[PDB]
DNA sequence: AAAAAGACTT
DNA sequence: GGAAAAATTTTT
DNA sequence: AAAAATTTTTCCAAGTCTTTTT
């Protein structure tokens, strides 16, 4: 049938839902233990570890393969955790994590994942038909008169946590989630779901102000996880139509507004000045606004009002270019921001002013924030907050770079290069630089290889029609005229080929660095893509895929070639 | 306000 | 949503 | 077949921003 949620009337400010029903949560697998052949060694004798400390030590021995489990805090970390899920008289003998061997648990495991890719198709087929039901009872919610897909249905199970970066918190055991630590979320005259047999929720509400089903609070960082609903549905669409359409309404006035901060770079108070040159940042150069996090919770990564004095240095002229400012600092994920940019006069100036009498350690942004920048932004424009600067600026640099990159003569797997590129462009200036994958990027001599064998392929196609011209010399007839037709027709398709490889090709190299993926689902508006298909005749499922295209399903409907951004 | 929370992005 | 796995696929 | 390159689910957090409580 197919609900086209986007056709009907918005829906009304406050509520998100009238009615909810779900099965609720799915739990993480049980611990199955460890055979009577598997032992851990602690000091070089045998130990048979109680159930929940044997459920911490596989966790360790599973990524003892990786370079992690030998940092400091990891292990410290670690061991605290573990010297807790420890019985009494464990307790006693385990004083260290230094003298326990997790050799044999960790091969056995190693055996196992080996021992799974030898699985027969019988039973590969068993799994993946009792996965699938699994997919059709919990998979899916009601939410108002329509059956809408669930997000992550199944809930996280326990390990060790790393984060990313330099996380005071890596190592530390995430601790399995019981029935009795779900906050269920439904209607009244809805079927409330039953927890596992002889458990109980902790809190069963029914809140219409919130989007979630269910929710839980994780021993890490005390942050409230939940279970949302996919993003085919329409409260997660109708949203990120609104993103877009924020963006727009920027548009229309992002120029008065370029053109405001610009002359508050000369203005009297110290307040209103600092609050400029950060709006700059964050339109002209890319940079997330950055939120105050506690320390030695969290990793210490910064954004632009988080900045601090030993991130940013100074240069006056810097191979040829009068002002440069060279930014070195670790971003969101701990992403590395290296850029050395050639400002205004008014801005070199004004970073001066901001550095004066101050240490590396202390904030270049004083007197100013994440909630003193956005106040400004709502009295500049209704809605406006420092993250529709990432989603305008991606936006319309997507839509200039492809007025620019498609050539109305070029063929469709051509078209598709062009597109690539554009978004490439997109992703080197939000910042979504990438490490080149380990060994991997070596194949690119095996893809060279299949480029260098279709040239072995023309080099007999263009001698194939020099003997289709050598042989029209004696004897000219419709027989001889056909072969000059043949073997013409022949060296195109061939050439179509190596172009189209030579396309594909060209895409891997540049695109080595870079991550096209959070650009396009989450900056880029899909109608500047549909508009583009639509427009060139290059269908649709050759840019997105079969999740996005159920994501941007709104847009690749509702949205025509002249759709303009 | 000004932390501390809770809800959605990316 | 990127990085690692797993369910598929193309080269061997 | 059986090693190997490409493709799609399943692991894992870290931000931005609004809404409460203190
Ligand atoms: O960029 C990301 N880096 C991440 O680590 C990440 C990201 C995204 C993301 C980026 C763009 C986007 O459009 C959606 C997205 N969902 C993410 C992550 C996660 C992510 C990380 C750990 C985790 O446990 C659940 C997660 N979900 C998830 O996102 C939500 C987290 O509450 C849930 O819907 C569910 O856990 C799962 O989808």
């Amino acid at each position: 049938q197919k609900w086209k949620w986007w056709e009907e009337e918005r829906y009304p400010e406050g509520i998100k839902w009238k009615f909810l029903e779900h099965k609720g949560p799915v739990f993480a697998p049980p611990y199955e233990p460890l055979p009577e052949n598997v032992k851990f060694y602690y000091d070089g004798k045998v130990m048979k570890l109680s159930p929940k400390a044997e459920e911490v030590a596989t966790f360790f021995a599973k990524m003892l393969d990786h370079e992690y489990t030998t940092k400091e805090i990891f292990r410290k970390n670690f061991f605290k955790d573990w010297r807790k899920e420890m019985t009494n008289e464990e307790k006693n003998i385990i004083t260290n994590l230094s003298k326990c061997d997790f050799t044999q648990m960790s091969q056995y495991f190693k055996a196992q994942t080996e021992a799974r890719k030898q699985m027969s198709k019988e039973e590969k087929l068993k799994i993946k038909e009792e996965n699938e039901k699994l997919l059709k009872e919990y998979g899916f919610c009601i939410m108002d008169n329509h059956k809408e897909r669930i997000a992550n249905f199944k809930i996280e199970p326990p390990g060790l946590f790393r984060g990313r970066g330099n996380h005071p918190k890596m190592g530390m055991l995430k601790r399995r989630i019981m029935p009795e630590d779900i906050i269920i979320n439904c209607s009244k005259d809805a079927k409330v779901p039953s927890p596992p047999p002889g458990h109980k929720w902790k809190e069963v509400r029914h809140d219409n102000k919130v989007t979630w089903l269910v929710s839980w609070t994780e021993n890490i960082q005390g942050s409230i996880k939940y279970i949302m609903l996919n993003p085919s549905s329409r409260i997660k669409g109708e949203k990120d139509w609104q993103k877009y359409e924020t963006a727009r309404r920027l548009k229309k006035c992002v120029d008065k507004i370029r053109n405001q901060y610009r002359e508050d770079w000369k203005s009297k108070e110290m307040k209103v000045r600092q609050r400029a040159v950060a709006l700059y940042f964050i339109d002209k150069l890319a940079l997330r606004a950055g939120n105050e996090k506690e320390e030695g919770e969290t990793a210490d990564t910064v954004g632009c009002c988080s900045l601090r004095v030993e991130h940013i240095n100074l240069h006056p002229e810097l191979d040829g270019q009068e002002y440069v400012v060279e930014f070195d600092f670790l971003g969101k994920d701990s992403i590395r921001y290296y850029n050395k940019v050639p400002v205004e006069k008014r801005v070199f100036k004004n970073l001066q002013l901001f550095m004066e009498n101050k240490q590396p350690e202390d904030d270049l942004f004083d007197r100013l924030n994440t909630g003193i920048l956005n106040k400004h932004l709502q009295d500049l424009m209704e809605g406006l907050t420092a993250k529709v600067f990432r989603t305008y600026n991606a936006s319309i640099t997507l839509q200039q770079q492809l007025k620019e990159l498609t050539a109305p003569d070029e063929n469709i797997p051509a078209k598709i290069l062009s597109y690539n590129r554009a978004n490439r462009a997109v992703a080197i200036l939000c910042n979504h630089q990438r490490a080149p994958p380990k060994t991997f990027e070596k194949s690119m001599m095996n893809l060279q290889t299949k480029i260098d064998a279709k040239k072995e392929q023309l080099a007999d196609a263009r001698r194939d029609l020099k003997s289709a011209k050598a042989d029209a010399k004696v004897m000219k007839d419709a027989k001889t005229k056909k072969v000059v037709e043949s073997k013409k027709k022949a060296v195109q398709r061939l050439e179509e080929q190596l172009m189209k490889l030579e396309v594909q090709a060209t895409d891997r190299e540049e695109n080595k660095q870079i991550a096209l993926g959070t650009s396009k689902l989450s900056y880029l508006d899909p109608r500047i893509t549909v508009a583009w298909c639509k427009k060139w005749g290059v269908p649709i499922e050759k840019i997105y895929n079969k999740t996005q295209r159920e994501k941007f399903a709104w847009a690749i409907d509702m949205a025509d070639e002249d759709y303009e951004f």
